[PDB]
């Protein structure tokens, strides 16, 4: 399988500028190719990246998303002078030429292509090029928004072509709608096209109508363009994440890409002049994560804009650390998306409930200067996971795995302090062992920035969740989220608002309080899909709002669990990546499994549906009941009073 992440720069791209006085172009410029890539080599992320050579996309390259007439008149711009290069320039809508940009723009094209032939021949996992000029806004016979060349409509067109994909997913969040994109894929299914961006009721350049939620593609491709404009200003870390759980998310997973691009401009993140916005650069290392369970983890980002030359570099670093698998930042203060965007939420899903299985229920009554922190660093763990099975059997482990049964002489004397407090007459050396186990994988993973998470089998479910939660609780960990798969209750107690519990379980039990989430899937075929619904619109806006310091996967031996690698992928986005998962009794694929969604490897994809609408009324009960408390929940705008 293939491992590392490509990097793809040249300084080239830097050597081309604005030539004269235009304020609408003045902040494109080579220091955001230079200061992205330095910041890359000064936090060491360069170096760990597998270094691929640009290189110049051919004339048939370029006729793949261009006309023959507009690639002849920009390749005559070598030849031009000041004044002829001005001249032409205004022959379109804010883009400037130089005598390298066309060179400038077959590097950016070609480096997009050598991206996509790297990771679709499986050299790398996943990668990103730094390319100038940006792509998104070119179109088949215009120049348009800095972009000359459309280079990640290229990249799709290249990889359908070349590998005869079907399905391939672009996200495009930089702060402006990609139109040319747009255009390109308006009428083909086989690309879906998502695009947030600042609109303001379209007085926001480029001022388009078709930008709006309203545009859904054409013909056959209806259903496979969404928009999702942004109609104030200040978007937060909240915005985002509710426009990814409540929209893309749910989309990307029943589209299922071969292949995701992500057009990448950060002019998205605070402190850019252009977006205006205030998400974190620490918010792109969750949209990267989110994203990298979909197509075997191939994922090509192509930078687009972003113009503050310093959360530029930051989030280009959040980026990178997240494909490297990097543990990802917690996000506070997360909330409910504020009214505008809830506004936008709700617009967009409402016309793509006509397409789109997540969106169905909605269709019918019966259904429904400016200064922040410095990002902290984030280190790899020597040992990403480590790993205690029962006693004797030997696994083959990822190369960032470890077992780890050797209990010392301090934690020995803590399990029979436990047991003579809490367990005075329990014999069983097996339970005392996996309790020994528990300890000591807690310890490493909250005492060591070098071990990251783990997971124990157990034999005993009562004794070994108590121990974990209570040994976790008095490290201490602030709060902690439990996600049990089975039956009964767990020594679990959420009164005191430290724990929060997601349950899945097989009989409707009655849910009280609003620390508990509490989903009973019907049996059957569906069972897949209304979990991944679940998991996107519900499970995941709660855990990433309540914020936990350590996450405790527990799943009982009768129990579908070919999500369970999803989950434990996109879990990761909590708690540094924390998670400590008891699994009861010894299933051998269950958990090599979920040790190789601990360790990042990718997983596979899921394929294909739809779910029960019992099922989606049981969610979209849950979801009326905690998102008053938990407003990351919301997907409309709620009644004033
Ligand atoms: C800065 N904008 C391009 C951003 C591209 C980008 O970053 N894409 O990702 C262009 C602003 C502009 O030209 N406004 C305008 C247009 C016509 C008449 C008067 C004013
Ligand atoms: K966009
Ligand atoms: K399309
Ligand atoms: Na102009
Ligand atoms: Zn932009």
């Amino acid at each position: 399988a293939a491992s590392g992440s490509a990097l793809i720069f040249d300084e080239e791209m830097s050597r081309y500028k604005l030539l004269w006085t235009d304020p609408e172009c003045e902040i494109e410029v080579p220091e955001r190719l230079t200061v992205s890539y330095e910041a890359l080599r000064t936090h060491g992320l360069a170096q760990r990246c597998k270094a691929v050579p640009v290189r110049q996309a051919t004339e048939q390259e370029i006729l793949l998303a261009h006309s023959e007439e507009y690639l002849e008149a920009v390749k005559q711009t070598p030849g031009m002078n000041v004044e002829e290069l001005m001249a032409f320039s205004k022959k379109y809508n804010a883009v400037y030429f130089h005598q390298n940009i066309y060179h400038c723009a077959k590097l950016a094209a070609g480096a997009t292509l050598q991206l996509v032939d790297s990771v679709m021949k499986r050299e790398v996992r996943n990668g990103m090029a730094l390319v100038r000029p940006p792509g998104h806004h070119s179109q088949r016979s215009a120049a348009n928004g800095f972009c000359v060349f459309n280079n990640v409509a290229f990249a799709a067109l290249y990889a359908k072509k070349n590998y005869n994909l079907n399905r391939i997913l672009i996200v495009d969040w930089d702060v402006h709608h990609g139109q040319g994109i747009q255009y390109c894929f308006e009428e083909d299914p086989s690309v879906l096209y998502f695009s947030w961006h600042r609109y303001e009721h379209q007085s926001f350049w480029p001022n388009l109508p078709e930008s709006d939620y309203s545009s859904v593609g054409k013909g056959k491709g209806s259903g496979f363009n969404i928009n999702l404009p942004w109609n104030k200003v200040g978007m937060t870390n909240s915005d985002y994440l509710a426009a990814f759980f409540h929209v893309l998310l749910p989309v990307a997973y029943e589209f299922d890409p071969e292949l995701v691009i992500v057009s990448a401009g950060f002019d998205s993140a605070i402190g850019d002049p252009e977006g205006e916005m205030c998400a974190l650069p620490e918010i792109f290392a969750h949209l990267t994560h989110l994203l990298m369970p979909l197509a075997a983890g191939k994922m090509c980002v192509v930078l687009e804009g972003g113009y503050n030359l310093t959360s530029l570099g930051q989030s280009v670093c959040q980026t990178v650390h997240s494909l490297l698998g990097d543990p990802t930042p917690r996000i506070s203060g997360l909330g409910t998306a504020c009214d505008s965007a809830l506004e936008s939420i709700q617009n967009v899903r409402n016309v793509q409930s006509s397409y789109w299985s997540s969106f169905k229920h909605l269709a019918q009554s019966e259904t429904n200067d400016i200064v922040w922190p410095e990002p902290l660093k984030r280190m790899p763990a020597s040992v990403r996971t480590v790993v205690v099975p029962p006693p004797g059997v030997e696994l083959t482990l990822p190369k960032n795995c470890q077992h780890s049964g050797d209990i010392s002489e301090s934690t020995a004397k803590e399990v029979q302090r436990i047991r003579d407090k809490h367990f005075h007459d329990l014999t069983d050396q097996n339970i005392l062992r996996s309790l020994g186990n528990i300890i000591s994988v807690l310890d490493r993973m909250m005492r060591s920035d070098e071990v990251c998470n783990g997971c124990v089998v157990v034999s005993d479910l009562s004794v070994s969740v108590q121990c974990a939660l209570q040994h976790a609780l008095t490290e201490p960990a602030e709060r902690v989220l439990v996600v049990y798969v089975g039956d009964g209750e767990l020594p679990v107690k959420t009164n005191d608002g430290k724990v929060f519990l997601v349950q899945i379980c097989t009989k409707e039990t009655e849910d009280k309080c609003v620390n508990r989430l509490t989903l009973c899937l019907r049996e059957g075929e569906s069972l897949t899909a209304g979990f991944m619904q679940a998991l996107l619109g519900l499970i995941l806006p709660v855990a990433y709002e309540f914020n936990p310091a350590l996450v405790l996967g527990i799943v009982e031996e009768t129990a579908l669990m070919r999500v369970w690698g999803h989950m434990t992928c996109l879990i990761q986005g909590l708690a540094r990546g924390r998670m400590l998962t008891l699994l009861q009794g010894y299933d051998k694929d269950l958990l090599e499994l979920t040790v190789s969604a601990l360790s990042g490897a990718s997983i596979s994809p899921l394929g294909p549906r739809a779910p029960k609408p019992e099922d989606v009324e049981m969610m979209e009960k849950q979801r009326q009941r905690l998102q008053e408390r938990w407003g990351l929940l919301r997907c409309t705008v709620s009644e004033s009073w």
